[PDB]
């Protein structure tokens, strides 16, 4: 479980926000998208796996499941894709809950920048940093670490 | 020691390429970016800020140091920025060489995609896992966690 992740897209301003989730820590990268395409969801994962030892990802629907520009992107980032059907029911609720969250702070931030991808950086920054006492950063950096040694 | 980055500008195919080291560990992550302005390198520190934890960063030139949007991205995220001034010589060495290191395993890459941004996020995954034994990538997680701990 130190190396796995879940994707989660959600919908503000017309324009997507493209998440991953840490699930063991709760940390998260995200970006703004104008529509989320095989080819914008296979740079993301590029941009995470170079960041974080990223050994399996949970596709947030079928249609990243089935494009192969993403399986290429997993192969090519020695990442396992697998799908993100919630077996577990308690992960749709954890995965809306952060959306909400998410939603919160961007709102909270949003007169603090003209574009939103400027907002919800701020917004992974509060949320990465947010004290619950660890933060969700602390958390993932001392699970790798751990797996490490 | 652990919260210590710098800042350094490469270029090639007439783009920009940023990148953010930490010193510690030599672990990186870069963008493209069409031209260095305040405002993409105040919105690469927030990015960064937000995923790592980032106390100080030693700029790169002196127009990101003055530049006011550059301050408020560093005031925003509780960054301390500094000069870049090579105190110790050894420091140009090192990021003259990184450069050069980058700039090889992106024409190691370069066919595997059209656009060089790609190429550029195949060349941090590189350079993050590579063994020398440990990884950056697992240095920057060890150097933290102790930190943490
Ligand atoms: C003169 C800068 C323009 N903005 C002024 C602004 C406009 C409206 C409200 C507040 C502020 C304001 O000063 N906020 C305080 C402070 C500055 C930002 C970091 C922390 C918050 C801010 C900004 C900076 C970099 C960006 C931005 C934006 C944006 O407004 O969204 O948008 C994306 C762009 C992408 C990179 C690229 O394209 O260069 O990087
Ligand atoms: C059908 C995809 C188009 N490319 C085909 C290609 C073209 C030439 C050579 C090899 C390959 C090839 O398949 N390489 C294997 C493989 C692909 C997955 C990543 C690992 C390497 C690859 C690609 C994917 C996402 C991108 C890209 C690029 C690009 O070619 O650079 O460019 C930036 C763009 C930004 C996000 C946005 O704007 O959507 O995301
Ligand atoms: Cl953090
Ligand atoms: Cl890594």
């Amino acid at each position: 479980s130190p190396g796995i992740w879940q994707l989660d897209c959600t919908h503000l301003e017309g324009k997507v926000i493209l998440v991953a989730v840490h699930v063991a820590s709760g940390y998260i990268e995200a970006e703004v998208i104008p529509a989320e395409t095989g080819q914008e969801t296979a740079y993301f994962l590029l941009k995470l796996a170079g960041r974080w030892p990223v050994k399996t990802v949970h596709t947030d629907n079928g249609s990243n499941f089935t494009s192969t520009t993403v399986k290429a992107a997993c192969w090519w980032a020695g990442i396992k894709q697998e799908d993100g059907i919630p077996y577990n029911p308690q992960s749709q609720g954890v995965i809306e809950s952060m959306n909400k969250e998410l939603k919160k702070i961007i709102g909270q931030v949003r007169d603090q920048a003209e574009h939103l991808k400027t907002a919800v950086q701020m917004a992974v920054f509060i949320h990465n940093h947010k004290r619950k006492g660890y933060s969700a950063g602390e958390r993932i950096v001392d699970i790798i670490a751990t797996d490490i040694q």
